[PDB]
C-alpha cells in the first residue's frame, strides 16, 4: 500500500462515484489522491490481501463482517473525539464495537424493503399468504406478482426470521452472584482509608445522616457527600455551597453506586389502572416531576422532556458526571444481602470493632448468601 | 387495601410534600384520593405488608430494592403504550427491568456527588490523598475538612468502589454460537413458503440481482424486495413505485437484518491519520453524505444532523420500520459461516436438490462450525 495515497474499496451497489467525487475534493484540499474500487468479492478478498499487508487504506462493508476482520486483526483501532462520537447514534457505534474497542465508523443504516409498483399494484400484500393469489392474478395478464434476489440469503432471510428464524441466540448480560469483590484489594485499600481518616480524627465514626447535613448547613466542615434531595436544605441554609466530581482514590475516580428513584405498583392493589393514571398522566410529566423537584430535587429525572431543561443545572450535571464514574445499582433480589453485609462490615472497621480485612472478608461470605 | 383510593409510600428524604400536591391535582382531576405517607423503613416494612395483601397502592425506592419484591411477587408487571416508553430514557427501563419484564416506572437518577462549601474551601481536593492536609488546616481554624453520613454503607461505597470493589461481576451479554435457529420450526416455515412459492411458479429459482431488478424496473412484476440503494434505478426508470413494511408471514412482521455501512481502516495503512481526517472531516457530513446519498441512497444515515432532515423521505420511513421489525445483525466472526451455511440451504432448497428440512438441518451443523 503506498503511503500519502488513499485507497477505498466499497461495494459496487452502493455510491461509490458518490463517494469518489468527496474523494475528488479532498484531493483538491489536500493534494492526496483519493481511489475509489469496487473490486468482485471485494469483502472475501480483504481478508486476504490485508493479511499480507496489502489491500486498501479503507473498507466498506455492513458491521456484520468486521468481528471477523477484527478478530485476524485486519482493521486498526479507530479513536475519534467523543465530540464526533456524539455526532453519530450510539445504536450505530454498538454496530462497530468489537470486544470493547470501536473498529469501523458507522455511516448509515440499511434495511430491506418492499418495493411495490403503484401502477400495477396500488395497495401492496400486507401478507406473505396473499402472493400466491396475486400471482395467478397477474400471470393472466403475463406479468408476475414478485421477484427478488434468490442468490443471497439477505434477501430470504426476513420471512425466515419471521417466525422464529434466528442467527446466533442472544444470551442476556446475567450478574455472577457468586463473584463478590467487597473483600478484594481495591475494596480494602479503599475502606482503610476511611478508617484512617477516622483513626486519625479527621472523620468521626460517629457521624450519621443528620450531623453531616447539619455540619455542613452550619458551614462547620467545608465538604459533605450527598445526593440531590439535599439540595434543599442547602437552599435554606445561607451556605454558598457548590456541588462537584468526587475525589479520584489511587487515581481512580470515586464509583458511587447509581440509583433510579422507581415507582412500583403492589402486586394486590385492586387500584392498578388508578395507580398506571397517577404515574403515566400526573407524575411522569413536566408538571408532575416539577412539584417534586421543586419540594426536594430529584436529580436527573427519567423523563426526557424535563430532563433536558434540568440538565442546564450545573449541579445536576455533576450528578451525571458522578453517575458515569459509577455503576447503576444492579436490580437483583441479592443486592439487599449485600447492603447488609457491606453496612456492619464498614460500621465494625470504622468504629474499630473489627479489622478492615476481617470485616470485609466477612461481608464477602455474607454478601454471598 | 381499599379500592378507589390511592396510598403512596415514598422514603421522606424525598419530596414527599410536592409529591402530594400531585396527588391533590390528580385528586382534583380524578376524585381519587392520594394519601402520601413516609413510613420509617418503608424498604422493609412494604415486602412484609404486601406479602400479606396489604400495604401502599404505590412504592417508591431506588430500583435496586425493586428486584427482590419482583422476585416475591410483591409487584405488578406495568405495561406502558410504546408511546409512553419512548418519553423515559432506555437506561432508566433497563433499571426497572427484572426477569424481561418491567416492574416498575423510573423516575429519576441520583447519584452522590461532592458538596463543598465555597466560602471555606474555593477550590475542592480532586483526590481524597489530600482529605488529612486540608483537615489539619481546617482544625485549626475550628473547622473540619469533609463530614458525611458514615452509618449507610451508600455514603462509603463510592471509595471503597474506587480502587476496584464491586458487589457482583456483571457479566456482559454474549452471543451463544452454539445455538443456532436455522433449523427451528419458524425457519422451516419461512423457507418452506418460499419454495412452495417457487414450486407453483410464482417465482424462479434462477431469479439474482440482476433478473429481479430489471424486471421491476420495467413493470413487469409487481413487487421486488430490496434495500435504499436500489431506489437510484428505480427513478432513473418510469416506474411509479412505494416503499412499505415487508408483508407478514403467519401473522408476524418480517425481520430483516440490519446492517450499518461501517468504514474500517487497514491495520497495515500507513495512511491511517490521513484515512481518519477523510472519514471523519470529509465522508461523516452533510456534504459528504448527501454526495453518496445523492448517487445511490444510504437509507438512514449514522450522522444525527443529515439523517433528521433524510427522515423526511418516506422510503427512508419505510426503511426504519423494517429495519425497527427486525434485528441489527451481530458482528461476530461466526457471522461469516453463519451467511454462507444459509445460502447453500436456500439454493438447494429452491432448486429442489434438498428437501427444507434436509437444507436446513445441514445448514445448523454449518453454521455451528
Ligand atoms: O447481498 C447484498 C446486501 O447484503 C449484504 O449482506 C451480506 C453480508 O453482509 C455478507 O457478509 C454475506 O456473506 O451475506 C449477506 C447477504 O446474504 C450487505 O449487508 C448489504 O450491504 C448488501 O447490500
Ligand atoms: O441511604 C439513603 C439513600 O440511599 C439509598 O440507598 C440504599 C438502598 O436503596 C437501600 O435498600 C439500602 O439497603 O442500601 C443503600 C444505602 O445503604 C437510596 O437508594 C437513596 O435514594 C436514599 O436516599
Amino acid at each position: 500500500i503506498e503511503e500519502g495515497k488513499l485507497v477505498i474499496w466499497i461495494n459496487g451497489d452502493k455510491g461509490y462515484n458518490g463517494l469518489a467525487e468527496v474523494g475528488k475534493k479532498f484531493e483538491k484540499d489536500t493534494g492526496i489522491k483519493v481511489t475509489v474500487e469496487h473490486p468482485d468479492k471485494l469483502e472475501e478478498k480483504f481478508p486476504q490481501v490485508a493479511a499480507t499487508g496489502d489491500g486498501p487504506d479503507i473498507i466498506f462493508w455492513a458491521h456484520d463482517r468486521f468481528g471477523g476482520y477484527a478478530q485476524s486483526g485486519l482493521l486498526a483501532e479507530i479513536t475519534p473525539a467523543a465530540a464526533f462520537q456524539d455526532k453519530l447514534y450510539p445504536f450505530t457505534w454498538d454496530a462497530v464495537r468489537y470486544n470493547g474497542k470501536l473498529i469501523a465508523y458507522p455511516i448509515a443504516v440499511e434495511a430491506l424493503s418492499l418495493i411495490y409498483n403503484k401502477d400495477l399494484l396500488p395497495n401492496p400484500p400486507k401478507t406473505w399468504e396473499e402472493i400466491p393469489a396475486l400471482d395467478k392474478e397477474l400471470k393472466a395478464k403475463g406479468k408476475s406478482a414478485l421477484m427478488f434476489n434468490l442468490q443471497e440469503p439477505y434477501f430470504t432471510w426476513p420471512l425466515i426470521a419471521a417466525d422464529g428464524g434466528y442467527a446466533f441466540k442472544y444470551a442476556a448480560g446475567k450478574y455472577d452472584i457468586k463473584d463478590v469483590g467487597v473483600d478484594n484489594a481495591g475494596a480494602k485499600a479503599g475502606l482503610t482509608f476511611l478508617v484512617d481518616l477516622i483513626k486519625n480524627k479527621h472523620m468521626n465514626a460517629d457521624t450519621d445522616y443528620s450531623i453531616a447535613e447539619a455540619a455542613f448547613n452550619k458551614g462547620e466542615t467545608a465538604m459533605t457527600i450527598n445526593g440531590p434531595w439535599a439540595w434543599s436544605n442547602i437552599d435554606t441554609s445561607a451556605v454558598n455551597y457548590g456541588v462537584t466530581v468526587l475525589p479520584t482514590f489511587k487515581g481512580q475516580p470515586s464509583k458511587p453506586f447509581v440509583g433510579v428513584l422507581s415507582a412500583g405498583i403492589n402486586a394486590a392493589s385492586p387500584n392498578k389502572e388508578l395507580a398506571k393514571e397517577f404515574l403515566e398522566n400526573y407524575l411522569l410529566t413536566d408538571e408532575g416531576l416539577e412539584a417534586v423537584n421543586k419540594d426536594k430535587p430529584l436529580g436527573a429525572v427519567a423523563l426526557k422532556s424535563y430532563e433536558e431543561e434540568l440538565a442546564k443545572d450545573p449541579r445536576i450535571a455533576a450528578t451525571m458526571e458522578n453517575a458515569q464514574k459509577g455503576e447503576i445499582m444492579p436490580n437483583i433480589p441479592q443486592m439487599s444481602a449485600f447492603w447488609y453485609a457491606v453496612r456492619t462490615a464498614v460500621i465494625n472497621a470504622a468504629s474499630g470493632r473489627q479489622t478492615v480485612d476481617a470485616a470485609l472478608a466477612a461481608a464477602q461470605t455474607n454478601a454471598r448468601e
